[PDB]
């Protein structure tokens, strides 16, 4: 999963 930071990054 490269899109780990598009749907839910380390700011939610």
């Amino acid at each position: 999963r490269p899109l780990d930071t598009v749907q839910r990054p380390k700011g939610y």
